[PDB]
Formats: C-alpha cells, structure tokens, sequence
C-alpha cells in the first residue's frame, strides 16, 4: 500500500499547512488531559495514603 | 506558497534545479573568460583579431 | 499505474 500512504502523507502535510494557516494548535487537548491525568494520579495517591492509614473500614 | 512547497515535495520535484545547474554553468563561464583574458594578456588585441 | 498516474497529473 505505498500509493495510499504516499496519497496519505500528502493528504496530512495539507492539512498541517492549513492548521498553521488558522493558527489551531491539533495537540492542545493531548496535553491538557495529560496534565489532568497527571492531577487524577497525584489525588488518587493522596486518598491512597488516608486509606493505608485509616484503613477501609474506618474511611467508608 | 506552503501547499504548492507540499504539491512540490509529493511529486519529487526539485524547484531549484534549474538555478543550480545555472549557477554552476556561471562558474564555468567565469573560468573560460579568465584563460582568454589570460591570452589576450599575454598576446594583445592586435594579434589576436 | 493508472490511478498513481492520474493522482500525480491532479497534483
């Protein structure tokens, strides 16, 4: 399948001209929930910790 | 500018060629007219006409 | 190669 990807690749360098063109960043959500998923794991070792401290039966 | 560089590149065409292949042909220009003002250095105009 | 051929003539 070299002619599709060939058509492929054409097809996304379009498109990155005109993303730049429109100044739209494509990978602006990609980062936002990394970050969000960077705070889930930081509070999910906070509760962690309460849990391994209190216990289960004392935190429910 | 940008989608025609893409078009360009996606069908393997050099747009520069043309000015290299030229630049180099200028060189070369350049050198065969020192060795004649060379000649013509050493010879004259009398003699050489 | 007909398809890749025409492609290229659009590009």
């Amino acid at each position: 399948e070299e002619i599709t990807k060939d058509h492929k690749v054409l097809a996304r360098q379009q498109l990155q001209v005109l993303a730049r063109y429109l100044k739209m960043d494509l990978d602006n959500g990609e980062r936002k929930f990394l970050k969000e998923k960077d705070t889930v794991a930081e509070l999910q070792a906070q509760l962690d910790y309460l849990n391994a401290e209190l216990g289960e039966f004392f935190v429910n």
